[PDB]
C-alpha cells in the first residue's frame, strides 16, 4: 500500500492506522482532518499511518474503479458483508501492521481506526485478527447484520480492545441507528466501547468529534 505517514514530533513510541473511507486516500483524508482542525492532527510519540486502499471494482458504484477497502452489495446494515473481500483486505493491512511491529512498535502501541467504510474495516481488523491492539475506533460507521465479527466476539473469552465510536445524529448515508445497533451488538459481546452521538453533524469530521477522539488516543496510548 501506498500511504501517507504524520510523523511524531519526537521519538516514536506508538502508531495510529487511520483508514480513509469510500474513494478517498490516505493523503485525502489528512488534509480532510488538517481542514476540519485548521492544522494538522500531530503527537508528540505517535506516528499516524494513512495508507490508502487500492483501486478496485465496487458494486455500488456499477463495478466502477474506486479506492475502496472492500466491496459491498448495497449501502444498508440489512445485507450481508462481503467476506470475501474484507478479508482479502484484512491479510493486506495485516501486512501492514506486522512492518510496524517489525519496526520495535509492539501490538499493545497500535492503535487502528477509520471514517465510514475505513471504520467498519478497523473494526474486522481488530475484533477478528488483532485483539492485542490498543483500542479500536470508527466514525461514522456500521457492521452488517450477521458480521463475522458479531461471531467471533462470541468464541473469544479473552480481553478485547475498546472502541471508540462517533457517529453523526443527522447523518443521511449512513444511518444513526445502524451505528447504534453496531455499538449495542458489540457491548452486548462484551467489548467496552465509548458511543458519542453529535447532534446537527451530517456524514462528515467535525472539529469537536476530532478533539474527543485525540484525547481518547492519548488515555490508549500514554
Amino acid at each position: 500500500l501506498q500511504r501517507c505517514i504524520v510523523s511524531p514530533a519526537g521519538r516514536h513510541s506508538a502508531s495510529l492506522i487511520f483508514l480513509h473511507g469510500s474513494g478517498d486516500s490516505g493523503q485525502g483524508l489528512r488534509m480532510w482532518i488538517k481542514q476540519v482542525l485548521n492544522q494538522d492532527l500531530t503527537f508528540q510519540h505517535i506516528k499516524i499511518i494513512y495508507p490508502t486502499a487500492p483501486p478496485r471494482s465496487y458494486t455500488p458504484m456499477k463495478g466502477g474503479i474506486s479506492n475502496v477497502w472492500f466491496d459491498r452489495f448495497k449501502i444498508t446494515n440489512d445485507c450481508p458483508e462481503h467476506l470475501e473481500s474484507i478479508d482479502v483486505m484484512c491479510q493486506v493491512l495485516t501486512d501492514l501492521i506486522d512492518e510496524e511491529v517489525k519496526s520495535g512498535i509492539k501490538k499493545n502501541r497500535i492503535l487502528i481506526g477509520g471514517f465510514s467504510m475505513g471504520g467498519c474495516m478497523a473494526m474486522h481488523l481488530a475484533y477478528r485478527n488483532h485483539q492485542d491492539v490498543a483500542g479500536v475506533f470508527a466514525l461514522s460507521s456500521f457492521l452488517n447484520k450477521a458480521s463475522a465479527v458479531y461471531q467471533a466476539l462470541q468464541k473469544s473469552n479473552g480481553v478485547l480492545p475498546e472502541l471508540f465510536q462517533c457517529h453523526g445524529t443527522a447523518d443521511e448515508l449512513v444511518l444513526h441507528s445502524w451505528a447504534e445497533e453496531t455499538n449495542s451488538m458489540l457491548k452486548s459481546l462484551g467489548v467496552t466501547t465509548k458511543f458519542h452521538s453529535f447532534p446537527n453533524v451530517y456524514h462528515e469530521l467535525s472539529k469537536t468529534e476530532l478533539d474527543i477522539l485525540k484525547l481518547w488516543i492519548l488515555t490508549k496510548l500514554p
